[PDB]
């Protein structure tokens, strides 16, 4: 099954699951950062998202629901509890099956090694867009450079404490954005996480359980690893939100913009079988383009021709898209957790609250969050009800 | 893949996929009526659902939601036009990758070979909770008389022409109601559907497509198979409608139910791998029991024990759980179908109107229903729009 490692944010590298990692945009900048393998091509890097702010942004500008304070995740004890509070939340999340197939699925939608502008025939590592350069120790002495691939990168929120969110990494090629996650290459994927600061809800009120916060993330993270990210498709607002939340909100999408969609990832994909279709080599020789070609071939549920050419097969193809728009959203998630949720995608979202305790056994454990049945806190959901579980949360200002 | 057998109402009697049945309830009677094998375990009697009635009760007493009409299906024209409207929504079905998932699931979920009451270390097919008597004819001439395992049989309406149902094969067993379909066993399961009056619904109004009203009945028919049909547990509805529903509305199930429920049927699985687990001989001869021990290890996603005993592995159980309750919901459904759904379960459900020709390709297709895009029908459902698609429908009374 899934391994969720452990360690604590004083543990000293190992190369392995502890490293020192300069993030993708930061490449060639060296500026390197304490990095934690929660699990296999997942990172863990207890910083502030700083990429494309400025300290003036790092704080509450005079002019709730947008929260700040610069001073967070800024000690080694704060990191420590980030640390820790999501190696938490991560075995929450793998805990009950529907939470490890989740993190099996996109721990397996490794980016494809190249893009719409790369060499057709070759597979290239050499990319910020699919691989991040880290600090290692040689058995000598030495500190060389190195580099390595993933899927995931989690940081701490940006300058807005309560405002979690996923981009794909975005790469300028002749003048323009490229995004190799709404192509169907997929990229490394970025998250800005707050596990403390979580929303309410009342459509008498609830807290959310931060667990399902971040599956909601993970959701837009999987949708990201497959290349199929729904752009700023604003209709106000993104399809993406949608489908990741689900129920009936997830129909507000017109069928012409859905067909339309479906029809773009289509021909993504049968342009990706047709490049994969010609790989013969790879810039990196520390990778099996043989191995390669097997894995994702199995990750766009290709066919192979009578002559070899691998072929996208319309049914299989279905199934995946099915799978990758509405296998995992925020309410069928909810559903099978234990988890209470807002009525409606558009249900008000009421000033934050901070969840001080997460690391408390009494509070919060790794199989049934707040809703522990042992406290009678798991009937009802009454483990996330405000007038109830009155001391796991604080109110923000 | 899956077969959709053609055959016209008038098509000889072939002892394969036309016979003459004494459906199970008729057991003994020495009662037959036509039937076809539209698929694997799975048969169609264009016969009005009579089982339990009278005479008074099939036509509109004195004293729209509940129309009826007791000549329908009554000569071999409508018959044989109820059969083709059937053989068109299971195509219509069967064409769609989500589709063709559900049929497979329910023409493998074969009812177990007995149930709380049978000899528990053999196998038994010798009851019209499992099997049905049919009129073979031998190849010298002769008519004999034989039965068959089956998992679904179809029948026309009631009394009320626009109630469809699935009932699973009640056993009476010291003098009381027992429900193989309840204790995780499953058994036959039995529909009485009406493919031509659909429900309209505004929660500008629309009609339903009967297709969907079918995967909807299927639903229940899935529950059954796998034993888990939640009883008359109304609360004022019975969860079994809610969780067939799906979205929200699902969550209207509190969770001491719905743990109660899951626990009962993992007690009942717990048991049946017991069960399963002494089986070493069958009345009927014709039966491979060790084949059987096979294909009901992967129906209740069973292991071996070191010494080979059968035994309920908690996570196999949970995501062929999650699956039964939450893998097929008529909101999904609807949703992967370019279908409309009413808003929640509890939206009202208007007068019926009746589609007189779903045979028309230019009305009714087997790929896109209503919503023909040719026809600039898919955009929008339109083609279940009450104010554009006009003519495919008609007024009650
Ligand atoms: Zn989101
Ligand atoms: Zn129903």
């Amino acid at each position: 099954p899934i391994t969720i490692n452990n360690f604590r944010y004083s543990d000293p590298v190992n190369n392995d699951t502890i490293i020192m990692m300069e993030p993708p945009y930061c490449k060639g900048l060296d500026i390197y950062y304490k990095a934690f393998k929660i699990t296999d091509r997942i990172w863990i890097v207890p910083e502030r998202y700083e990429f494309g702010t400025k300290p003036e942004d790092f704080n509450p500008p005079s002019s709730a629901s947008e929260y700040y304070d610069p001073n967070y995740l800024r000690t080694d004890s704060d990191k420590d509890r980030f640390l820790q509070t999501m190696v938490k939340l991560f075995n929450r999340i793998k805990n009950n099956v529907a939470g490890e197939a989740l993190l099996d699925k996109i721990i397996n939608a490794i980016p494809y090694l190249g893009n719409s502008y790369s060499l057709l025939d070759k597979f290239d590592t050499n990319s910020n867009s699919v691989s991040f350069n880290l600090l290692e120790q040689d058995p000598s002495g030495a500190t060389t450079k190195s580099a390595m691939l993933t899927n995931l990168i989690i940081f701490g929120p940006g300058p807005v404490l309560n405002k979690n969110e996923v981009r794909g990494i975005v790469l300028r090629v002749d003048n323009k954005n490229y995004f190799p996650c709404r192509d169907g290459f997929g990229s490394i994927m970025q998250m800005a996480f707050c596990p403390e600061y979580v929303p309410t809800f009342d459509n008498s009120k609830y807290f959310q359980d931060p667990a399902l916060l971040l599956m909601h993330e993970l959701i837009h993270v999987l949708h990201g690893l497959y290349g199929m990210q729904v752009s700023s498709h604003e209709i106000p607002i993104s399809a993406e939100e949608l489908f990741t939340f689900g129920g009936q909100d997830a129909n507000l999408i017109s069928i012409d913009i859905k067909n339309d969609l479906y029809e773009k990832t289509l021909n993504d994909y049968k342009a990706i079988a047709n490049k994969l279709s010609q790989v013969t080599s790879c810039n990196d020789p520390n990778i099996d383009i043989d191995s390669y070609k097997q894995i994702y071939q199995q990750k766009y549920q290709f066919d192979k021709d009578s002559n070899g050419q691998y072929i996208v097969n319309e049914d299989k193809f279905q199934i995946l898209y099915n799978s990758i728009m509405y296998g995992f959203t925020e309410i069928e998630l909810g559903k099978k957790f234990n988890i209470k949720t807002r009525l409606s995608y558009f249900s008000m979202n009421h000033d934050p609250v901070k969840i001080p305790n997460l690391l408390d056994d009494t509070i919060y454990n790794d199989t049934e969050g707040f809703n522990i049945e042992s406290k009678d806190l798991k009937s009802e959901y009454k483990g996330q009800n405000m007038r109830v579980n009155t001391n796991a949360f604080r109110n923000v200002d």
